[PDB]
């Protein structure tokens, strides 16, 4: 089924299809010039694919407030919906990440719902950092890492329980983000806390299917604000090689220090075979889960330059999960998301486009100024045509929100759900 | 009335006294050939208060959960309840802040359930980073700075609203925080955000009353995540000095971008008569909250040394107001309080033993080694005895949280109050 | 002429007709979208950046130096590079100085200026090391240093400063100094503020009618601790309190880390005292990186605040635009000629948004399609603009390749005789 | 004796009374919390921390360096007065050496060493920067460079700095490189680190039985993009590739803003690759400040996860401690005096930390009592504690007030001709 009205696709993608013709036609031949064929560019971008976060199609909120929108979703199945105007519209989205228990319900049931949709899933997401009704210990203290046997036992049996579900839906990976950690200097012991965490996390392991994959992820602090158990990819690769070939690391752009170097965080991980996936959003001051590419676009499309040099240094098995993990405060979440799968295929796209030959002879020659500019020639290039035409030819939109926004969508589902 | 058994605190007291005698005495030695009198300080220390949020008693949050304890408040009443037990352990917190409208209710019942528990208002706080029931016009794009008229008029009546319930129960300021900024390059402009900002806080500012102050409070971020309105001391002080007298800046310690040097601000603010007050805590990334000098105690030390420099050099029309803004999420909100304003008390002490005429010396002749020495010198003394026996001769109780465990209060409370239930914080 | 004409044209001549093709594709979007690329054009052959005299060297770090060939022997040296940059670029007629490395005859200064058609910046005075000498050291400190007899050599080398700009065609004063504290305690921050202001007070006091006098804050470095010019804040209380002939410089890579700069620029703006901009990139401190290279979004978003001002009709409002960056691994002069080839992209770019469209977005709160105007704008290619400005002014469409092409780092490297002590 | 035994003795008894009565009160407090103060004494005369030659040489910044008076220059130099440092403290038996910086005859360098009472740690190599008549640059790189014969050239650097320190008693080799790049694209980050791992390899080869390898991460400085060895992560993988005999050297201004260093540590100690410590303080970068002037808690917080390794001996845990300091505005012997102080300070606090009450409140999740219970420690002042231990073992009682007392700068001044009078 569809969503969106197809007519209204039709009519939307007439009304812009001569500019796209002729803006396609340029860039077109502006590669051609530079070597670069644009239909082998179009046809992979066609093919990147990331998924879509159920809890980021829900208008999202800090500690101080939450100010929900129009026709907020009322549960998975109403998320999964939202999801479906998202792929529709992108057709960069056909999966959808869930997260138990906030999207617990009959396994049977989603997969019926993504199947008719059109939706697949991906990663499941366990959530052992917050409480849920009738639960014997609380995670206040921490879940994997905590101190009490018994609480640990019950992270592990939550974990084992969202494979099961995922099993049922289709699903072939297991993220594991837990806030275990501590406020105070001295409240837990550094060492110990990790070792109680590998030792519950190898549990996990023996539980998971010989045909998933288990994904640890690091993060700085939030909720901890003095230590995290999984603070940084260091401590992750240490859990991903200790735990074995089917445990990897997760990088989230918004869960390190300022100023780090993600880019070679995700290059060295790659070196060592345990890039498992991304989480991806923007961010300024912390874990801020903005739009993909709103605040540094450059970022963005550096990541996609060593996921794309993986491939060119012959690089091989390298299957990367990705995903939109964000918080959407301030906007309408399908538009935010919408914009944001965009934003990724354009970093991708655009590291599609750097002249690796030409960037290997300038970082044999330590010509900084040329290897550098290189990049750029890539990175200025406007491949919104390259989007919008990979879009188009698959049953997408030319313009996503303005279609979206055409169709009076949120009006709909406004009316549709309660306020 | 006393929240917590008098036979409680002299028995916990008694246990303790002849260590802290001893204690006392040999600090006191140590002070003597330091040329320092252990007596003075104690007399300072014992005049030293810090005010307590009224929310800050009961167990916080993030936006990805929150671990509510027993016993948890239900309203302001039981809040001041709790403050109470702070004040009567720790005698350095008398005062409370209120936050509008979440302890909103009859400003006489509150000022008699003050006077009765032996605790006055400091600092009104105004709202308007969130919705309330039967809300006209939402937050969620602004308040003060809204580009709506009606929404910013909302806004300042409620602010106003802040100052009729503070006079009425004692309260002589209105501290004004609000999340107001964008989350996206475009989405605000940010000059005319802050004129929208400015005019309204003017009107805010016509309803003070003579003897009243008005503090604007900056923050960096959080809930704004890519530019707020009042992001820092530069924008505060254009703030204070456009509105007037009256009007003066807010130093939250965890409000600053990483690596700053805040004790540089404080000093600042002074130079310039803008330092209206602080909001103490601690931290280590971000806005943590964290109970205050458990992460950089020196930090703490060093913004006390600013203060006392100022309150040493008869800097005239100096009362800053100061007040512990923490969040609880993994302690018992009363224990973290106590120790809090404990440390506060602590880096205060240790200001007042620096040798401020040695310090200048070394200051004049550039002798950056000595002067630091100098001030090390003051830090590293443990001035705990002192703080002890202050306690101890305001009727408060030498271990506080060693008294508060021993008289049972949280089972107590826990007793009295519906249960709470562990959730969410926001993030959906 | 530093760059052979023949040599201009024939690179010019072998890239025309992709220029042409770029240009003209570029030209027929951006009139689809209610833009005239003439008018961008236009404002872009007119826009100016400020290249430092010192930046023309290669630079170091307390760690090492590694010199290239040719590197400039003095100041004269170094302006005939500053001509290769505006020759290839033609964004960059004036140089600016700083004092005492650049210490001549100001009337040979102006001379050789005018030869190699170069006017002169802002000048920049130097309290932050020591010459040879000088009856004070400045290692405690210059302008804020506790010893008065200190505190008076560094105004007077300030006013010395002055008197060579007014020579040389100067109208403006950049001060940035290096005083502050290592250690907590080691300074009394209100004391050491004051004498600045006092010092600073003198310094204004000699300035020219039609001068500017801008100060310059920066976080840390060379002080670990304590700055006294440390940030905007106390930058802007020097400038209200100094008069309307001071300003704030803000320079991209001197604040903290996470720091929302384009709404400092903003604020300065606002209350009349954003002087000028040091441009440069950085990921970690004061790197002082070719501008745009790490963070090409930030430099548009700066200029989006400049242009913003524009747009609201701010008087009087024309900010001095200078370039301060350290080449530590690259020929100083293809980073300078690309840094401001960046600097005017982020200001073509900033040209481009629909601003009628973003006010409607921003009044009705329309974060997703606001921050999508600036996205339409920044995702824009404009270096066919940039391209054609320099082909239309006498520049090179390519720079960087017409500088390789001409051959002039190896003439310089066989004309100049590398230091050996 | 570099400072005069009566004069010792002189300023130890003008404050043995007050030291009397402070150690004596301090016993009789720690007595009452269960504690033997002769028990921490005893480890605390025993604590050693390695002082760099080049530490007590003036440092600077890119921008200036302010020699003070009586500069040590040459090894010789450097060595006598490290040996002050040595005879005052009694925390600093050892000295690190940087070549080519200290490049003298072995076996000169051994007799001066043991007629001092001086002995000698961890070598430093130096492929940051280029000596004069060297064949390669190190300009983009040294053991990562793209140039084969650039990285045999630094290979052989190395093993030369091996056979300089098996000749003195060095029993470790520390390889700190500046290596990075300055913009994205300059260096493929893979590459660069197979690079590094391969010459890294061929170091490893040349050490003996009883040597170790230290690998130095830092996240930037030289490099202002990238950095082949950025943080402890790569660190660990460097250390884990090449084998039993190489570890990591953690250095505390060498990570990024609020990184918490203390995990970073017992991470290492867990893996049994805590090669060392590079000691120092900072507020904003790599600003190699005084040991414990800044964030003296944090210091402490370290040493309490060593202390809890030192307690129980780990496996692999025998961690080298060297202090990395940087002097721009004080004394550098009085400057690396009171570092030396400060470390055997958090040493001593962290000591005095009840073990068994901490380990019963993380089990029961005591939050509070378990940072209360470090606190106790911390704010307990052990200055008289670390006087005794000086005083029992030939040093001072106050360090700095008999280093001063003795005119021991003046003296080297005299004796040593500045650049200018
Ligand atoms: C939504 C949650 O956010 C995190 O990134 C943690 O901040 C994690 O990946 C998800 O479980
Ligand atoms: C509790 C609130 O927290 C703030 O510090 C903002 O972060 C403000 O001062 C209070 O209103
Ligand atoms: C080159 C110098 O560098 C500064 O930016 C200070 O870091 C200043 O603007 C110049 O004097
Ligand atoms: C003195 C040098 O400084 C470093 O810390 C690098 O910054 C290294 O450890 C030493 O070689
Ligand atoms: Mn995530
Ligand atoms: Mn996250
Ligand atoms: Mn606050
Ligand atoms: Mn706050
Ligand atoms: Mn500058
Ligand atoms: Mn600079
Ligand atoms: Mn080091
Ligand atoms: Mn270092």
């Amino acid at each position: 089924e569809f969503r969106i009205a197809q007519d209204v696709v039709a009519r939307e993608n007439d009304r812009r299809a001569s500019a796209l013709k002729e803006d396609y036609e340029a860039l077109g031949a502006n590669l051609a010039r530079r070597g670069v064929d644009i239909e082998a560019v179009t046809a992979k971008v066609e093919k990147f694919f990331v998924a879509v976060p159920s809890w980021g199609v829900g208008t999202g909120g800090t500690r101080f407030a939450r100010f929900p929108g129009t026709g907020e979703p009322r549960g998975i199945f109403d998320k999964l919906d939202d999801c479906a105007v998202i792929q529709q519209l992108t057709r960069a989205t056909p999966n959808v990440s869930l997260h138990i228990p906030w999207d617990k319900a009959d396994p049977k049931e989603l997969k019926a719902r993504g199947d008719a949709l059109g939706l697949g899933f991906d990663a499941m997401n366990s959530n052992t950092f917050s409480d849920a009704p009738g639960q014997a210990h609380s995670y206040k203290y921490g879940s994997l890492s905590h101190t009490n046997a018994a609480t640990r036992a019950q992270a592990v049996e939550h974990n084992l329980e969202c494979i099961e579900i995922g099993k049922a839906i289709g699903s072939k990976a297991l993220t594991v983000w837990i806030g275990d950690g501590s406020n105070f200097p001295g409240q837990s012991n550094f060492t110990r806390a990790f070792e109680r965490y590998l030792s519950a996390m190898a549990e996990i392991y023996k539980g998971l299917p010989d045909d998933w994959k288990l994904f640890s992820e690091h993060k700085m602090y939030e909720p901890a604000f003095y230590s995290t158990v999984v603070q940084d990819w260091g401590t992750n690769y240490l859990i991903a090689q200790t735990l074995g070939p089917k445990a990897q690391c997760l990088v989230d752009l918004g869960h390190h220090a300022p100023n780090t170097n993600i880019e070679m965080i995700v290059a060295r991980l790659i070196q060592f075979g345990k890039l498992g996936g991304f989480h991806f959003n923007d961010s300024k001051y912390g874990d801020d889960d903005l739009d993909a590419g709103a605040i540094e676009p450059y970022r963005l499309f550096l990541v996609f330059n060593e996921l794309v040099d993986a491939e060119a240094r012959g690089v091989k098995g390298f299957h990367p999960a990705h995903m939109i993990n964000q918080s959407h405060n301030v906007t309408d979440p399908i538009e935010s998301l919408i914009n944001s799968a965009n934003e990724i295929r354009r970093a991708y796209a655009q590291a599609l486009l750097v002249d690796r030959a030409a960037l290997s002879g300038y970082q044999e020659d330590n010509d900084a100024l040329m290897a550098t500019e290189t990049l750029k020639r890539a990175y200025r290039t406007d491949v919104e045509p390259i989007l919008a035409e990979a879009r188009r030819r698959t049953g997408g939109a030319v313009d996503p929100v303005a279609t979206y926004r055409a169709s009076g969508y949120r009006a709909r589902v406004a009316a549709e759900r309660p306020a």
